[PDB]
């Protein structure tokens, strides 16, 4: 299905084939056997260009995976800094608790990651 | 809601609102989506005459968050030793065990805490 | 955040600021992205006032950064004796192993100090 | 209450405490409200002596608590190699796996106890 | 019971008593009371041989644990690059995630085998 | 891949291959199976006009090794001001400490670098 | 505590301490909080009568410490050729490496120690 | 078993015991408890002859032991310029990094071998 094209396209970091499929009506907020969302594998591969056009086809913001976790938590467990930013200016729940009750400010001080810690601040 | 906003208070830090929701009937055992107190947020955060008013006007020092975690566990994950110390004076049970087998002396111990180790043994 | 501007006034040898954080009541044992803890910071660049004045405000002689190393591990690796006598005054623990199982002694030898291990045994 | 006793004194490493309880009808066996039986707790705080009389009295040395912890995987967490020695001597399972999947070695290696790896893959 | 005496046989590394109940008949897919497979116990186990014997008997490469963890996740823990290969050749899911969402990447990261996540991509 | 070539181009000093890769459309971040990028190669080389290439090209100058090593750490560790100056210009993180707690101060004075030292203080 | 006391005695060379403690039901093999045992200290501190006592007392010559060094790696890393022959009469592997890969004849010449490099063979 | 005794053989110097163990089926990537293969072995005691025995017998010149160093690393590490060239000759990575992110170059530096250092650039 296109879904899953759409979810393959964004982890893979396909950007062409992302707006493609968005234009072609895929489901922005399909979800794969673990419940990641593109803008999930988008946020986690660190591939900026791509969260922003699944932000615009309307890609929910704080979409949660099997274990209660945001692209907001995923992108900050991989460092990935302006992806962070643009899911917190467009309305990143901050203090969003995952199944193990973490937060992504709570990733952020396990990775050491003082950057990351400080935009969460 | 006063407790909605005590909770609020009690992560900012804002001490004066605290006592005035207080005083005006909110519920010192208020509970957020994630089973949260303002005990819970005033340890993790860091404020310690929060964590006193709050105790002083019948703050549940074990209560428990959606992970089995209290106070003392929160206040032993962020190295808070002044609300650890607060919390021990006024009841906290040391041998909580959270929903992931932890005590906060094992959780102070994961996170580099060592002081607040001794002090919790 | 008093505890980063600690850490920093702590590093950069600013006697009067970091009495004034602290009169602010700033956290004495704030920890940087890498286990620094202000104590740590005075202790590598060789601020004895800082090191003495954060002892007092009741900072931990024995904190431990990422790899194991205690404030009296990083002054012996910078050669600074005065503030090794004062930190053992105040209850180093000479005989602390770090993540490579080295101690201030062991520490003193590879840096061809003669004159500190002499003084730590 | 003579196991919340027992409990007690295994966790405080209190001899005395433990040999009258016994004589008393307490059960080694006695479980807390997160299934650790007093040779758990006392495996945890580092009570060697504790853990041997525990055995003698008939301990679980395989007890599990509410995530699938044996003493084993307690004594090996807090670091306790003589601990770990004298459970292995007395029939701990070194292939249990906890509510995490782990086990005592997966543990050690976690904690960078090099020692007490060398024992459990012996 | 060929199962466990295989299972047994598999995390004792030994081969030639692993082809012998293979001869007898004995499920390649046994599973012991925590899901592992046989091939799972060759995997963390460091047995390449009986991984390779396994495979030609038809074990199931994404045979899963109680937690979600096929041998590739255990053969990541334990940093065993060269069995790492051999289950990527045989079709080795690298974004299965675990009960923990972990995939094998997540797990080599957090035991710092930065080498292997490199591979794994 | 052009990644692949760009990391030997660096690593060999071969000025204009990279220019031909990077308007190819080179990844200047591509990694090596130890986390090496194109920078981190050309600073431990002393290929400065490479650095100054990539640092155009949109370089991460704060790149990090599996050993967290930037490409500052390595242009001190061979003794490349130059490069070192450049890298600092372009905001390199001078207090970033290694997976060995080092910074590449600490690395100046093992390897007895005065000037390097002092640039770095 | 007589471990403790044991420990405290070996590594400050008590003869005396040492006979009592034993005598009352001290574990010859007792470890501190990085494994080191009695044994580990003597050879590390130089105390050759206490090595010699200790191995009579049945101490495991091949004990490891938390970083996988033998008694006879603290020998060699402290240049004490004494303690060394003793250990190597006492069974010591000349070919364990600890944590870090090295063997005593590595350290030894690391640190210049010719003469014990010799003795190593 | 054959592994034992021709690992044994290759640290002892025994060419004539290498070679009857080779004639009787023995594997010539045998691994002790530390990953070191018989190469290894006979590259770090300088017994250039089982190092070419081993290499007509099909040893592999780039396996790790359980730091990731190659025999190049070991020879390096022990100045033995002949086998560090029958190595490089059999096709040794150069440029393999060890778990501590050092190369044959890296170490030849540390340990002040310029001449093998300069072979190895």
């Amino acid at each position: 299905d296109l879904g899953k094209k759409l979810l393959e396209a964004a982890r893979a970091g396909q950007d062409d084939e992302v707006r493609i499929l968005m234009a072609n009506g895929a489901d922005v907020n399909a979800k794969d056997r673990y419940g990641n969302t593109p803008l999930h594998l988008a946020a986690y591969m660190g591939h900026l260009e791509i969260v922003e056009v699944l932000l615009k086809y309307g890609a929910d913001v704080n979409a949660m995976d099997h274990w209660g976790r945001t692209p907001l938590h995923l992108a900050a467990s991989r460092g990935h800094l302006d992806i962070v930013e643009v899911l917190l200016k467009h309305g990143a729940d901050v203090n969003a608790q995952d199944k193990f009750g973490k937060t992504a400010f709570d990733i952020s001080i396990d990775n050491g990651n003082e950057d990351l810690a400080e935009i969460l601040q």
